[PDB]
């Protein structure tokens, strides 16, 4: 049973942790010499696109309050903390000739030594959507294949400055979301595809360039750093469990496999076999870029581990100019007869379905044969409500149950044979939630926006410490 | 023509300034030894009563940023600035035995010296609704008449500490509003009037205690300080022009004059002749307290100048257990025959009626025969809109026009023989707006809540500087 | 005689001074939150275009050493100092929504109070080529007419922050050089015209937009600031004396008038009469933009004074796809029979011809009828020589004679009837000289690049103090 799950149900080397990303927590957007990212410009030029018209200029101020975040982490007692570096903080002009920012480097070094002083292992992500405005403006950012070399320079700086203490790297986090909402729906930065954007072509190019940036950085680590620093490198993917609306309709079963193909296979097959998935070549056809054979050779097996981010699940059925959305030829169902696949969380797109994580995990292992997996993101948001006082606000039973059920399911997946090495809840703190602004709370630590972002643990944090301390 | 109005249309001694109140701008609610006010407890225990569930903990942080505000005021170039002292900042327990807070005193001395170093005269208000919670919890704040002595100790403290530099004092600002929304409607702190409250009685006791508090303090200043410090003391009243729905119906001319009595007369009659107005005694009867004759003797003439606050206007006509609102026996109407008395501003209760200020001014001199008047508040809010970028947000055309029109009308009232010595715009900064939270913007200085409350002047400020500098 | 010229040869109100521009002296390119200008990017991306491949990242560090520069200015004893603000220092994203940089504002306030503490009048230039990279990248900077509104926002900030102490403003300095070398020759930033650039069209558009930016800012000052702040506003133009190769050839005489038309008339006629000069309409024809009539009304008489920058002179004769260079249809001669118009300075393009300044001054007064003139730039560079020790290096007799002869000629122009109100030597310090890097020294104060930019006065500085002190 789930409510009894605890650290002793897992192997000794298993790792528990929490996470954040730079733009959602740091603030200090124009402090310590940081240059602007595309999220800075998007939130400031297109405030109508953000709930409340807000931005992450200050966010929850971890730039200044990191000593406090570290204390929280020490009190929480878990093994590891996942965070990302802001590219334009260390390189404000995105490329080397734009200047190297010592002060931004000093910030991450302080954060990292702080965590190590306290027995907390840092897991570091190079990239979480925050493309330096300078590169976006000079050559369209990830639209251009120039992005691959600049990203490499960026990565080499990080390995050089931090790699003596950081032993666990990830190139990208959730590239799917960046591609799709950046270039297909236009809801996220840079906000294209609603020249001006083409949901039919751009997403495929962006993704193509993401994968090459990732493979080049991995080759760079492996050939120039791994032997001296002895770390490991990988990548983190968005996933959603895709379930056949009708378990009988072989048509529905294939729609579900195709949906997986277009979300996770899009990224996973290239680093497994060096190529896009069959179904995408078929349905996308000539709008889908091709890898030179030496590229395929670089991509193939370009990782030491893979992380999966899981939130929700869905029923899939077949569908009946172009765009990524329509190329998939599926339709999404939440109800199987006015019977929802699971209950709503605070967000109407997030339906709670614990077994989804067990299935995605088993599927990933079987389909792609990954030797080593971490769950790098998993969590839920509180029902919105500005009426509660802190004693009420902090009682987050839904999240508490959500975490138990999902962690229990991760344990199942390991019995099923999947080599899962760790699990990170998302997120540490309530923070900036992109298009949703500050209205949506994902943190195990509450934040009081009315009082300098005072931090206070929620019952889930207390529970994680008690059940998983070490 | 209003758009041409400028300093040279006024006598040389005429004073121009802006204003704030402590709880709306300061923040530092628990910093530097401040104790809690009733507004602190209200917003924190009843967040459902505030748009957004927000409070004044940080507000716009003038507590830490007061140097910038002073620099803004120097650039603005007007003669004077009107602010209030937070009672529970200088005396955290409200009464002397609660402790005298040196840091609180030091803050105001720093503020006052900065203003004077820059040639800006301070006009200081002892009280603006922020009753120390300790006095509220010990004896019901302004319900009890103990409040009069405590208020007196508070006042003496301020005169002794600051009276060498501050030469213009006001005991209270907007007491009407405190009484009515505090104890009749129960929308503002302490939030009483559905013991749990009683809109039939408490409002009248509260007003009774407010006036005795004001009179005690004026006797104190006048007997013990005035000769040595040579300052002046006064008080500041809420006003709203009241127009007879039908200029003819001599019964409407009556509903109007009765609406005046119940708003402005309720406070001005006592300091004029020592008693409440007839209309009020008749309709309220025995629920309305009496003044001992020594009290009447103390109240009568208790001021060196009066300040009027004016925002809007209304049509009044006659009406059809007990409650202040029903005791008035009037109904308010916004239009004659589908025509609004004036256009809306960002706020639906605020209709723009420049002529009301001329009228209110003339009425006041005529009915109560005040020899010296200041307009202590007058301003309007922006239309809410989180979609605008700063260069759009700062074009505050409506405010600019509103200021010009009201200032023009004040100038007319002077031609009519009313002796006005100055006018203060409300308010200097966008800030906390009580039940409205941060959603409503009254500042001539824009405030960016996403980025540490960055301040930036609106066109109204630039126009004030250019048209009234000296 | 020239060598005897001194302050007593001039009227009492006459003003003497020195000058610099932001990018040439400040450094601190990425300090205190400054954003990049087009000169940052040009020098860093195209180092081959700068002698030595250097840039102004540190320059002569006046950002950090300004207290020392102020001491020098105090020792030098002249009335005034001319400097420019770095647009992207106060607005790092060029437009308001890119963030207002308090720290950059604080720097100029410190500089300005420093100068005022010492009896030195500040003359301030809004713009000296340093276009914020953000605006160049978003919409092509001065190619787009969007530049006019952003430039206005920028100007309003400056007037608001500094206008209480700065009483003498200039919108642009040397716009000619910016247009021509930015867009016709491509030698300076942004380096176009060698899409990709069109020397035939772009220079004319850039210039057109410069003039509108200037006229809008002047309208802004005059309508919204001048009455409260009581300052004055103007602009500074490049000039070169143009002399008929053959004093007889009426053909040569017209070539000279046409050359003046294309250098100085290009800017001067629009603010005099509201239109470009006749000769340019003729030779440029339909490639020359046109002013709407309300634009002409804005431009006409848009200045309180004009400053002229004079360095050298030339002989002009007639010439025999498109480009600004060829549109002029003149040829430049330095020799009148192997007899050079004047001797070389350290730069082969700079030929010393003192009477040139007297003629340009008289010509400007007669042709355009300007009531009030300042010479805002005038000076010469030392022969390059890295072999001299400081005692030798500082003996700058050529500059000393250059200054005497030119100042003498300014005095002549005033006898000739021109109302000249002041004269500023260029420059205060040796500094970054654009395409020439650090190899070229224009300062009256020597700089030691080998030793933290130690400052040391040259004989010319000593002479100016002695002869013009006050
Ligand atoms: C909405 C954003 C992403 C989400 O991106 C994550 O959202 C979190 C909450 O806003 C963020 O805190 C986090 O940065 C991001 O990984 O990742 C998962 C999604 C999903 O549908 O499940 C598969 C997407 C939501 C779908 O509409
Ligand atoms: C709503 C608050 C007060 C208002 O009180 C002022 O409100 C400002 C805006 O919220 C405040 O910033 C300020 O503290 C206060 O003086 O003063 C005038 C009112 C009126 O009806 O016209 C006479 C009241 C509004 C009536 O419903
Ligand atoms: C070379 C740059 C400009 C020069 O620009 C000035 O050059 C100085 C020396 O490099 C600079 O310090 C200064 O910024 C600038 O005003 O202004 C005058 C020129 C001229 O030919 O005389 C009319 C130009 C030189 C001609 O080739
Ligand atoms: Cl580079
Ligand atoms: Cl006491
Ligand atoms: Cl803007």
């Amino acid at each position: 049973d789930a409510t009894r799950i605890s650290r002793s149900d897992f192997p000794a080397d298993f790792i528990m942790g929490t996470g954040s990303s730079a733009y959602q927590i740091e603030g200090g957007a124009r402090d310590g010499g940081r240059g602007p990212s595309i999220w800075d410009t998007f939130t400031h030029r297109r405030p109508d696109m953000i709930r409340g018209g807000t931005n992450g200029d200050v966010a929850v101020d971890s730039y200044h309050l990191y000593k406090e975040d570290v204390n929280i982490l020490k009190n929480l007692g878990l093994d590891a903390y996942r965070f990302s570096i802001s590219w334009s903080r260390v390189l404000p002009g995105g490329r080397l000739s734009g200047g190297v920012n010592k002060e931004g480097i000093n910030y991450y070094n302080n954060l990292i030594d702080g965590l190590l002083a306290n027995g907390i292992k840092p897991f570091v992500t190079l990239f979480h959507w925050d493309v330096p405005q300078a590169l976006e403006d000079e050559y369209g950012g990830f639209l251009s294949p120039r992005i691959v070399d600049d990203f490499c320079e960026y990565a080499e700086l990080c390995f050089w400055e931090f790699g003596d203490r950081v032993k666990h790297w990830m190139t990208l986090n959730q590239p799917w979301t960046f591609s799709v909402h950046g270039y297909a729906t236009g809801l996220y930065a840079p906000g294209r595809g609603r020249s001006t954007g083409n949901p039919g072509t751009e997403p495929y190019w962006v993704t193509h360039h993401l994968l090459l940036a990732h493979a080049a950085a991995v080759e760079l680590y492996k050939n120039k750093f791994q032997r001296g620093q002895e770390g490991q490198i990988g990548i983190s993917h968005a996933t959603q469990w895709m379930e056949p609306w009708d378990e009988n309709s072989a048509s529905d079963v294939e729609a579900a496999a195709r949906a997986l193909d277009f979300m996770l296979g899009w990224f996973m097959e290239p680093i497994t076999s060096g190529d896009y998935p069959k179904s995408m070549k078929k349905f996308v056809g000539s709008r889908l870029p091709k890898f030179s054979p030496e590229q395929s050779k670089m991509l193939k097996g370009s990782y030491d581990f893979v992380g999966l981010n899981y939130y929700t699940a869905s029923y899939v059925t077949n569908a009946s100019n172009f765009s990524y959305n329509t190329d998939i030829h599926v339709t999404y169902e939440t109800d199987r007869n006015g019977v929802p696949i699971g209950p709503q969380s605070g967000s109407d797109w997030l339906l709670i379905y614990p077994e989804g994580i067990r299935k995605i995990l088993v599927y990933t292992k079987k389909t792609y044969n990954v030797p080593l997996i971490y769950v790098t993101e998993n969590g839920v948001d509180d029902v919105k409500n500005t009426n509660l006082t802190l004693s009420e606000a902090r009682k987050d039973s839904m999240r508490l149950k959500y975490l138990q059920d999902h962690i229990f399911n991760v344990r199942q997946a390991m019995n099923d044979g999947v080599n899962v090495k760790g699990y990170f809840a998302w997120s540490l703190l309530d923070n900036f939630e992109w298009g949703e602004g500050y209205g949506v709370r994902f943190g195990i630590i509450h934040i009081d926006y009315n009082d300098n972002f005072a931090r206070y643990p929620k019952d889930s944090a207390v529970w994680l410490m008690n059940s998983f301390h070490k």
